[PDB]
């Protein structure tokens, strides 16, 4: 067990790294942060793995989510002796104390796990801590050129993130997953904030210019105040994980002064 790991997801390759075991990991994928410094091969989308060339890495491991694919690929490294962890990807926080072990266990780091896991349990309650009795009201947007502005609904990371910064996300009961977002319901949600679909989502200009996408904003507080702030599309992949809580307390301080 002279670990060769292919991490092929960003939630993997973050718990690899915190557990301190990145010296492990002979490849990433394209969504995976690393440093320069690793020389690490990519990998490409976990939905598209190619057998033979994660094969000439001669990785003894294949960690991602339920995602991984395609099947054909996966059984080619299975009947070849690879190692393939299917790991948590819900939306909820346990899912991420759950990634915690299950990484943990395949890196035998588990002596970083509690540590780990209490960090997480520390952020998550320091957050929850600075919650109001009146909440702001949040949501995330996700926009695309020429796609419907679609809304995070229940069941998301950007779900999750909002209650955590102690914001009520006016989509969460009415909307499941991500769902157009009927120009209606958004001026009915009156949100106080808007999230936008990543930093990387402008690729527009910035806050009057999503404004400008989205002209019925200027009905809402978030609107009429231009306050529309980016969240790392990183922190929303994989799903909750460290970059997400430390999103969250940025963001917190944001609309909570």
């Amino acid at each position: 067990s002279h670990m060769r790991i292919v991490s092929a997801g960003s939630a993997v390759t973050e718990l690899i790294l915190a557990l301190g075991a990145e010296q492990q990991l002979v490849a990433v994928d394209v969504t995976s942060e690393v440093p320069s410094s690793l020389n690490l091969p990519t990998v490409g989308y976990h939905r598209r793995l190619a057998a033979e060339g994660l094969l000439t890495l001669e990785p003894t491991h294949l960690i991602g989510s339920d995602e991984m694919g395609p099947d054909t690929a996966l059984q080619q490294l299975r009947s070849s002796g690879i190692q393939v962890n299917v790991i948590n990807s819900d939306s909820t926080p346990q899912g991420l104390l759950t990634r915690i072990d299950q990484i943990a266990q395949i890196t035998h780091t588990e002596q970083h796990a509690q540590k780990l896991k209490e960090n997480v349990q520390q952020q998550i309650n320091a957050l929850q801590a600075k919650r109001p009795e009146k909440p702001k009201k949040v949501l995330f947007l996700l926009l695309h050129e020429g796609r419907a502005a679609n809304v995070a609904g229940s069941d998301t990371v950007p779900d999750t993130i909002i209650g955590l910064i102690g914001a009520h996300n006016p989509a969460s009961p009415s909307i499941t997953s991500y769902k157009p977002l009927s120009m209606e319901s958004m001026i009915e949600m009156q949100p106080d904030m808007v999230l936008v679909s990543g930093r990387s989502l402008e690729k527009l200009g910035g806050a009057d210019a999503v404004l400008n996408a989205v002209p019925m904003l200027a009905a809402t507080p978030a609107g009429q105040n231009k306050n529309i702030v980016a969240i790392d599309g990183h922190a929303l992949v994989g799903g909750l994980g460290l970059k997400s809580l430390q999103e969250a307390q940025r963001i917190q301080t944001l609309l909570y002064p």
